[PDB]
């Protein structure tokens, strides 16, 4: 938080690395997200190929990395309560302490700058507990970040998956939300996922369905830590398939409906999911916001409703 490092050094030919530190915050309560942006130094397309984090042992608990190109704020922070990214806030990277912090295969990268890439990252670094003193201490967490030029053969990017259609009445024990989408690109080979609900959610399930059998992309309970979680043997998702996931809620003690679609008094269901794809027929983000097979559900393996707690 004194160093010198810079936010550009230049590596070999045509490699940089980028330090993206807070600029000397001071977290005063407990669970407090703050909010930065770095632009890309480059107009032209470039590859993200890893990533270093830099975090303050002492108070933080996750990291995240985007891309996008409207940060929610043009000041040096912001609590991301604000929000994050104006547009898409395409994820990148998450850093969770005790989390295994999931390293891209080699080869990999995300595609940014140039016509379609993110122009900017917005790191969200998330303060745990704060203890009490600590005469204006200034932090400077963060992540150091491996671009290169070099033109990379597996594209990396998120096809993510969110429910918003469904509702959890008040006292109702088990209650599940269910997405699924027709696959219709190029493969993608999943390597990671993270999964997000608030505090209702209980379990999340990610599966590629094909030919009526179900595979596991992953699966995990959503009040552990949101890092990317690997997948031991990536899955490969081609054209024709289906990609479904299963949140498991419950609305115990809660007094009145609640939504699964945004704000805070609601809740979500996103599961991320992390691919590479072969760079020519690649592309960054996919969405999925519906459920187009619902029946097919009566047949999801009962793996996805044993829960993980
Ligand atoms: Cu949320």
């Amino acid at each position: 938080c004194l160093g010198t490092i810079g936010p550009v050094t230049p590596l070999d030919a045509s490699d940089f690395a980028l330090d993206i530190r807070m600029p000397g915050v001071t977290p005063k309560e407990s669970d407090t997200y703050f909010c930065m942006s770095m632009r890309l130094p480059v107009d032209e397309e470039a590859f993200v190929i890893d990533f270093k984090p830099r975090a303050s042992m002492d108070t933080v608990h996750a990291m995240l990395l985007f891309g996008c190109n409207m940060p929610s704020s043009t000041g040096s922070y912001w609590f991301c309560d604000e929000g994050t990214c104006t547009d898409k806030a395409n994820i990148l990277y998450a850093w969770a302490r005790n989390a295994p912090p999931t390293r891209l295969p080699k080869g990999v990268g995300f595609r940014v700058g140039g016509e379609t890439g993110s122009k900017y990252f917005v790191l969200q670094v998330h303060y745990g507990d704060i203890s009490a003193f600590r005469d204006n201490h200034k932090d400077c967490s963060g992540v150091s970040v491996h671009l290169t030029r070099v033109p990379q053969p597996l594209i990396a990017g998120m096809y993510l998956m969110m429910s918003v259609d469904t509702v959890i009445p008040p006292g109702e024990k088990v209650v599940n939300a269910d997405i699924s989408c027709q696959y219709k690109m190029y493969p993608m080979h999943v390597f990671a996922y993270r999964v997000h609900t608030h505090h209702l959610g209980k379990v999340v399930s990610g599966y590629r369905v094909r030919n009526g059998q179900w595979t596991l992309i992953g699966r995990q309970n959503p009040q552990l830590p949101q890092a990317f979680y690997p997948v031991e043997h990536p899955v490969d998702v081609t054209f024709g398939d289906i990609l479904a996931a299963r949140c498991v809620f419950t609305g115990e003690g809660r007094t009145e409906a609640t939504h699964i679609g945004g704000t805070s008094s609601d809740e979500m269901c996103n599961l991320y999911i992390m691919y590479y794809m072969e760079a020519k027929y690649a592309l960054s983000f996919m969405t999925c916001t519906k459920n187009v097979a619902p029946d097919m559900f009566r047949t999801i393996p009962a793996e996805a409703n044993i829960p993980i707690p």
